[PDB]
Order: structure tokens, then sequence, then C-alpha cells
């Protein structure tokens, strides 16, 4: 028989955004919980979801296969602190867009470091679709995905040194340098253009694109997404829940 | 001149669903059925709806080209004994999701014959968008698609047998094994995942999709629904109305 | 460092359309505004927005960059000879679908000649998704683009001569044969069939789709007129704005 139908919840999963950043951050964050409650339809799953991050020290973490940031990161020492014990646990991360951004002024180097070791460098601006290309069109992440589309607005970072330097990292999707020059405000005229990856050394995955209400237009993205999100629910330690 | 300027209306369709299923379903339905209205603006065709078949014995069924179902298929004998007089008499039809749903509890060998064979089998769970393949490239169903693309979400079927397995039928757009493991509730692992299809001896097509209310979220799947029903359409053996 | 951050606005943008047109030419045109509008988020450029061309001689015109039409073109002798004046002297166009609507009664040889010669000959019918091809890969406008990709849906229009025959234009984009027959209601059989080109003899670049209220469901075709709009801009013969 070639399916294996739940008897229960399979795993937990953690939703955090903040509703303290711009409206397009926000916005994403709702349409992506949106997105991953209709993946709850069921109850394959547990999903909890929070704006307050305080109420989460690592015992209280420990307990999830994954925890989704789709805005931003932990800004309080002890916040920081639990997330780090719990990914240097074996926990489970899916982030995206500010989640990862970082400067001179974030004074978190553990998270710099987890990210693989870029810094904000610069982004296009305004806001728009983008061809994007597989690095590793085997990998679980993208195997089902067309090796080249175009991907609904965003703006897109780079980052110093990209997180392609780090042997570390497998980069999945990358921004195509056919997309240069960049930008009608702010343009991005070269460099490396890595928009997903994972820091191998953990169990985690970063997607960059995360902005404004009509991030899901789009089937390719949207599958993008699902996969991201099962293949770290899957990597699990203690066990492939897509198994049980 | 390259083109046939319609002079009135050139077919006469009859749309049925039920507002008596799942949410997700009548969801479809409803918008599935804008689709359809739009398609008729400027009354390319004459388009009839209905939620109630019974109101259709044979003789009411004749007049229509084609007929649409959204969501069902009928469940009463006389409401039964009228489509399968319909298609055996040359009638057209255009399905959808669960209207192709039986299973041991059905009871009706003739629908599951014309159909292909295939009785309900397994399907994943949550719906997702997943990458399918066209067959056949060169049919009129799909000769203006890509080969490949990524279908927005739906939870999606095996049969068995498969439909594939049947002579009779050409298998049109097919579910990529790249998907597999295909699910996050309710996991598909391997098998022939035919999606779109047609019963050579029958003036018809099925597909597979049509759960929920973004299913119209693409061009490349509404492509795929204007063709179908266009292919159905032209077939018809008392003239293509499409030449008049 | 490889991005130019603006520090203050790089041009001036006009939009004018109409709301005296049918209302899937005024949704498309709303819809798109809004698309500038977003484009625009930060001050990027000025983007001032009109529905009425009378205000705007040729004097108040020549500060512009570029006039998008989105639904319609000037049909007063002043507005017209205002219009002519601007793109003889340097002026970019962008526009889209009816804007470049003439016939027998239209009475504006200057315009025909600066569409590159083609007046209209024939539509499909019904509004509907098509397979495009891009004629020119390497192009500013389709560089970033797949080779072929569905376009949702619009009524796409041939013209007679084909703009192709003007040895001055440049297509850019064109409906695939393999959409033959395409229609349901108005079928068009045969015959070239351009979309998207320039006359090169102007800053200026035509579009033919922009029917309806679901034009920006996908983000391929959203490229498309991101990349118009911007190499329009990036053409004035003044310097390209983009460098600043
Ligand atoms: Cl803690
Ligand atoms: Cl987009
Ligand atoms: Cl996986
Ligand atoms: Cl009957
Ligand atoms: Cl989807
Ligand atoms: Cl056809
Ligand atoms: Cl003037
Ligand atoms: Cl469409
Ligand atoms: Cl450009
Ligand atoms: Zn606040
Ligand atoms: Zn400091
Ligand atoms: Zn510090
Ligand atoms: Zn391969
Ligand atoms: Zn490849
Ligand atoms: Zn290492
Ligand atoms: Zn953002
Ligand atoms: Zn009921
Ligand atoms: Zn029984
Ligand atoms: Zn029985
Ligand atoms: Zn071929
Ligand atoms: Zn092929
Ligand atoms: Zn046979
Ligand atoms: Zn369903
Ligand atoms: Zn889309
Ligand atoms: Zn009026
Ligand atoms: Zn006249
Ligand atoms: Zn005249
Ligand atoms: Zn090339
Ligand atoms: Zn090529
Ligand atoms: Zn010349
Ligand atoms: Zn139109």
């Amino acid at each position: 028989y070639p399916a294996n139908y739940a008897k229960a919840p399979r795993f937990k999963a953690l939703i955090y955004y903040t509703q303290h950043a711009e409206e397009a951050h926000v916005q994403f964050a709702e349409q992506a919980t949106t997105f991953f409650k209709k993946l709850n339809y069921g109850d394959g799953f547990v999903l909890d979801i929070t704006t307050d991050f305080s109420k989460y020290p690592y015992e209280k973490l420990k307990e999830y296969n994954v925890i989704i940031m789709l805005n931003t990161s932990p800004n309080t020492k002890a916040e920081r602190d639990a997330f780090e014990q719990y990914m240097e646990n074996g926990g489970g991360w899916v982030g995206f867009h500010a989640a990862a951004y970082n400067d001179k002024n974030t004074h978190w180097p553990w998270f710099v470091k987890f990210l693989g070791g870029g810094v904000f460098y610069c982004n296009n601006w305004p806001p728009q679709p983008v061809l994007v290309e597989v690095d590793n069109e085997e990998h679980p992440v993208t195997k089902n995905l067309p090796a080249s589309f175009v991907a609904p607005a965003s703006e897109w970072y780079q980052w110093t040194p990209s997180p392609r330097q780090n042997k570390d990292v497998e980069v999945l999707l990358s921004l195509s340098p056919k997309n240069y020059p960049l930008g009608i405000k702010d343009v991005v005229n070269f460099g490396d253009f890595p928009i997903v990856w994972s820091n191998k050394n953990y169990r985690m995955i970063y997607l960059n694109m995360g902005h404004g209400d009509e991030e899901f237009i789009d089937g390719t993205q949207n599958l993008l997404l699902v996969n991201a999100f099962r293949w770290v629910v899957s990597k699990d330690k203690s066990g492939n829940p897509f198994l049980k």
C-alpha cells in the first residue's frame, strides 16, 4: 500500500512573528500563518502560534520539532539564549526574510554564525519578482521544482560574506545574475545572490523572501515553502515523523 | 481572414455541482462557475447552472454539448441512468476532483467503467502544489502547456487499477514521482499518479484537481481548464461548434 | 560596493487612463496603477496620475521621463498633438492593450506609424491565458524571463500589417502558434501574433495584455511589466536615471 495515513498528530511546530515591524512584514507573517494553518487542516501536526517569544525558555521549546520565524529573530538576551540552546540540542528552524537580518548593532555572534556568517550587505528596492535558479536539483527542498522560475515580488538581500563562502552551508536557491541590474530605487549591479540555504551544522533552512500581501500568488514558490518546512521536520534526529 | 467570429451562441453547456459537500469542494465549484461564466461573457455559448440534477432526465440533457461536474456525481438511480444514457448517446463530460470519487459503497459499475476502471485508492494530505508532467505534448488539451509545471494546491488521488492500465484511456497529465514522498499528514510514497485523462470510448475528460478557494491563482493550470473544456466541446459528433 | 541607493527620486512618470471604457479595461488600469504605486514606495521616482490628458500640453509633458497609458490613447487633436511632440522630442511611452487600438475611424496616421504600422485586425474571445514565447532572449525586457511561459488571461489582438513586418520594430514577445485554434466565441486560426514590441525609432514599448481584474496573478508576467517600464526609463537620452 503506497500511503501512510496519520493516526495522530505527527510532530509539534511553533510559529513566532511580531506585529512590531513594517507593515509588509506583518502582512507576510499573517498570510504565511494562514498557509501553515491550512497545512494543518485535519491535525497532521500540532501548531502553536505566538507573538511573544519571552514565554518560551529552552525547557518549553524542546518539545517542538521546528520553530518557524516569519519576520523577526529574538531580541532579548533571555530569548536569544533559549533559541541558541534549542538549536544546539537538535531543534529545527525555518526562517524568512528579516528573521535573518543582522547588522553591526545586532550584537549576537552566535546567530551570525548559525546563519552561516553573513551580515546584511545590501538590497534592491522596490520589491519585484525575479528569476531564481535551483543550485542542487536533487535536494529534498528542490527536487520537484523547475530548475529556474520567476518568484513573486520581494525585496532581496545580499550578505557579506556570502553564505556560499562557508563550506558548511549548502545554497539551495539563488537569484540569477540575469536579473542585473536589479532595482528601480536602490539598484544592485553584481555579486553572489543566494536566497535559500542551510547551514548543515544545524537542522535549519533560511528563505530570503517574505514581504507584503501577495507572496502566495504562485504554485511554484508555494511548493518551495512546503518543501522547506517538510525537509526540516523530516530530519529530526529523534526520528522522521513522516515514518510514524 | 484568420478569425471566425460567432454570430450566435455556438453550443450549450450545463454545470452541475452540489452545496452538500465539504466546504473546500463547494468553494472550488463556486469559483469554477465564475471561471466558466467569464468564458461566456458575450454569449459565446449557452451556459445553464444547476445544483439539482433530478430535473434533468435524458430528454432534457441531450440538447447539451457538455455537462461540467465540478464536485460530485449523480447519486440516485434516476439521475445516474439519465447521465449514462446521455454519455452513451454522444454526450460530453468535464469532471473534476470528487466528481470521480467512487468506492466499495458507490454501487455504480457503469460509472467505474466510464472513468476507465479506477476505484479510489489513496490520497495525500494536506492539499499542496505539486510538479506535474504532460504525458502527450501534442494533444489538443496540452499542446500549448509547458511540458512540466507546478500546479496549485489540491489533494491528489490515486486509483486502483490506475486508469493508465486501461488501453482505452489516454493519460494526459500525471503527478511527477519527483514529488515523492508526498504529504505531511497522509503520505504517498510510490505508484503511478495520473491526474488528467480521457476514456477514449466517451467524449469526456477528468481532471483530479478542484479543492478550495485558490485553484485559479496560476495561468498555466487555468489554461489546462480552458483547453479541457474546449477539447471536449470540439469533438461533438454532430459537428465541431467552433467551425460554425 | 554593488548597490546604488537613490538619494532622491530618480525620474518622473505620468500614468494616464480613462474611466470611460469597458469595465475590464478600467479594472486593469486601476490594478496596474496600484502596481506602479507599489513600485514607488519610498519615492524612487515621482509618479503623477491623471484621467484627463487635456491638462498636459507638450510644455507640461516634457518633464516626464515616461508616460504610461494603461487603457486608451489621446482622442482630441490637441491631446494627440501634445503626445506627438513629446514622443518626437525624446519622450518615453509604455502602452497597454487598447491604448494601441486603432481602426479606419481613428484618423491619426502619426500614431499608426508610431506603433509600427499595425491597424487592428482581429482578436480572440473570451479572454484566456496563452502560451507566449520570447523572441529575443538577450534583450533587457526579457533576459530574466523564461523563454516560454503561460501569460494570464487577456483577449489578444492581431494587426495588419503585423508590427513584425516593419524592420524598425523589434518584436519581444509573441503568442505561440501552438495556441491555435485560439478562442471559444471568436476563434483565431492562424497568423503572426506579436504581443510585445518596440518601434526602435522611439523610446517606447507596447504590451498587448491588460484586461480585467486578474492580470497580476503571476510573477512571470509581473516581471515582464517591471522590465518593460525599467527599460524605457533607462533609455532616456538625457541620461539613464538608474546611474544617478
Ligand atoms: Cl532558556
Ligand atoms: Cl509578483
Ligand atoms: Cl521532505
Ligand atoms: Cl432519463
Ligand atoms: Cl498553491
Ligand atoms: Cl480544442
Ligand atoms: Cl501641446
Ligand atoms: Cl488566467
Ligand atoms: Cl533595464
Ligand atoms: Zn509596536
Ligand atoms: Zn555596538
Ligand atoms: Zn556587541
Ligand atoms: Zn535530476
Ligand atoms: Zn537540470
Ligand atoms: Zn564543517
Ligand atoms: Zn521586506
Ligand atoms: Zn447539506
Ligand atoms: Zn455494498
Ligand atoms: Zn452494488
Ligand atoms: Zn511537439
Ligand atoms: Zn518535450
Ligand atoms: Zn478499446
Ligand atoms: Zn478535495
Ligand atoms: Zn500565480
Ligand atoms: Zn463615461
Ligand atoms: Zn473616416
Ligand atoms: Zn482621416
Ligand atoms: Zn542567453
Ligand atoms: Zn533559449
Ligand atoms: Zn529604419
Ligand atoms: Zn480587453
